[PDB]
């Protein structure tokens, strides 16, 4: 099983290659991180394994779900790193993930009811909808778009985050720079209508997730940051009209930025598009992904250092990926949160809880959280 | 509530469990053989409804192997006699008309031409087509066909349904429906023509309503059902507005019934059942509610028998008739499985798993009609 066989994650010896993803569960009341989120992670760590958080505000202004965590106060640091503490005593590596959403977000989310901020002053289309803090289905407003300074000070958001995940004790932080959130809304032209210097070409709509990454690696140095984009995926209608030639473009700054830095990433992060098969059509069951993994592969083959592949992902594909070279590692989400021992099951190829899409969001510390059960 | 009466036009049905069209591939060379009188027997019962695979309306229609005709007077014949024998056991049976469209490949084209469409956009690699062979093969470019094109194509579905009554069939349903010929047109994400029949809603929802009006002025509203699926994720099959789509497609079909003076059989909808962007943070949210509501918006829409399908349960089903959501409910891979699955559902019995292995080989009935009963 090439899931167990180890690997060196830069100065990280992982002794298998199954990775929690990030995933927003909204328990951190208030934005703090609660005790239950250190029995959650706890639950779900290994020795030698290797997780990452939920998203994790950078501001008072990056969140777009209720009550998740952030990390730019010192409140917040002192009890990450309480989880820090538990997770890492059971012998596992772990990052923060740096999470600001720009235009999904909602008045109700935002300081003194204000816009959210993105690229543009386009808002999402009504085809999608966010989740409102009483469990309703709202509407995604209008954004602001902002301007170079402004620019640079969501940046500098990412910096002093960065640094402050350090001080809690984090192996490192990824960069979430997909699923249509405020990086992804520089990056998609199907988003970004700038005329400025952050607009129109593809070295231009990279500016800002090569202005973040960049901030960071200075800060705490490349091996202890994770960068994740989604070149294919048009959550939140952020489609690009070329997503290879965006995604080639964004691998460029990333192995660029290692080099004038003279040190390599944690890794590159790539959920890809993974439609399921309708087995209720005549040809559901007949496609095939190829397509997706010709695109996949491209952009690991195209990357100078660590690839994880996320999206979708089963034991089976897991065994694949790592088999055939495609990735490194593999993240896996839903499978996650039903199953605590996800590793160990994977290893023993047993049977899977199945997860209850309808507390993925709710806020009770136990409830559809940490009461999934183990193996017996 | 699945097993009160329902009086479908002049068919007085016994209980509201359908058999589902569903392509098996068991006609060899496009005829109807022995086979399917055994299958659609097995299945049938006092007072249900049945509705055959899809069935081509002319040699260019097929996207699949081994599926039966309604184009020619040997096909005729051989239909009669299983019409003949689900009759016999008193049951219901409507034949399907398809036409594939672009999703065609060529093995299964005459004249090796290409797949006729509303457009020449192709469908994508991440779909592939089944191969006589059982491999899987890549959908090639279709052709554009012009204004007067579109009237020979309509006349294939008056000249199948004629067929289809000298066979005994109690009526047809169109298959407009996962992004076949009807459904190109339909679809907006397909429809990029400039004509009279892209464009503007009513433009797309022209070719729907002169295939429906056709058969209707051929063999009578009463024995012609319709189905569509506007939020079906098969074949490249996308519309921006799947609600607008659906009402529009409605008001034509409740204008037809005004303007003939009789009913439709009935309006057959497939449901989305959406399971896309389950990966993502919000791509789920209002996902389900939102398909609850536009069943329900099209079902109130419909002056008439409303038939609701895709992956239903016996507790979905009764759910649905409890709750007014539908008139009837089809079922299908549970039908495959389960010969006897009206009398299953009735006693609420263990139900066999369908073997999807078997879904479309050839054998008359290795996984077709060798399902065991209660
Ligand atoms: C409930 C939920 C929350 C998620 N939250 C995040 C998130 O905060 N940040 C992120 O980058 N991805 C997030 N994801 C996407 C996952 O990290 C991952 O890409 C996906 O779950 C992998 O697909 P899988 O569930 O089939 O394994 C989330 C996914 C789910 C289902
Ligand atoms: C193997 C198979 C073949 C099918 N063939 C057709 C078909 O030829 N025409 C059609 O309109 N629907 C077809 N369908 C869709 C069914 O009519 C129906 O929508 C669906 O099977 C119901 O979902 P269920 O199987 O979970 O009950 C087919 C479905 C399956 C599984």
């Amino acid at each position: 099983n090439p899931l167990f066989s180890p690997y060196k994650m830069g100065k990280f010896n992982l002794s298998h290659r199954v990775v929690l993803a990030p995933m927003t569960r909204c328990r951190a009341l208030n934005n703090i991180p609660q005790a239950a989120l250190g029995e959650y992670y706890e639950q779900r760590a290994t020795a030698g394994g290797f997780l990452i958080t939920e998203g994790t505000m950078i501001s008072p202004t990056s969140a777009g779900f209720p009550h998740v965590p952030g990390i730019f106060t010192k409140e917040q640091v002192r009890e990450w790193k309480k989880i820090v503490d538990v997770v890492h005593a059971k012998g596992a590596v772990i990052f923060c993930q740096l999470w600001h959403v720009g235009r999904a977000s909602h008045e109700v989310y935002q300081p003194a009811g204000a816009a959210p901020i993105s690229s543009t002053e386009k808002p999402i289309s009504n085809r999608w909808r966010i989740l409102m803090p009483d469990g309703t289905h709202g509407i995604y407003p209008k954004p602001r778009a902002i301007g170079t300074y402004e620019i640079s000070q969501v940046v500098e958001d990412y910096r002093r985050s960065a640094l402050n995940a350090i001080e809690a004790g984090f192996d490192g932080i990824e960069i979430h720079g997909a699923h249509g959130y405020l990086i992804d809304q520089f990056l998609k032209d199907g988003i970004n209508d700038r005329t400025d210097e952050y607009g129109g070409s593809l070295a231009n709509r990279c500016k800002f997730i090569t202005q973040v990454v960049q901030a960071v690696v200075s800060a705490i140095g490349a091996d202890r940051v994770g960068v994740r984009v989604s070149p294919a995926i048009d959550h939140l209608d952020a489609m690009d009209s070329n997503p290879l030639s965006l995604g080639l473009a964004v691998v460029e700054r990333l192995n660029k930025i290692q080099l004038h830095s003279g040190s390599k990433l944690a890794y590159l992060h790539v959920t890809q598009p993974r439609y399921v098969a309708y087995g209720q059509t005549e040809a559901g069951r007949l496609g095939s992904e190829e397509e997706e993994a010709r695109l996949m592969r491209t952009l690991r083959n195209a990357y100078q250092g660590t690839f994880i592949c996320s999206g979708g992902y089963t034991r089976e594909l897991g065994i694949e990926a790592v088999a055939q070279g495609d990735a490194d590692l593999v993240s896996y989400g839903r499978l996650f949160i039903s199953n605590p021992d996800l590793v160990m099951r994977i290893k023993l190829n047993a049977p899977l809880n199945k997860p209850n899409r309808k507390t993925f969001y709710t806020q009770d510390p136990v409830v559809g959280y940490t009461d999934y059960p183990f193996l017996q």
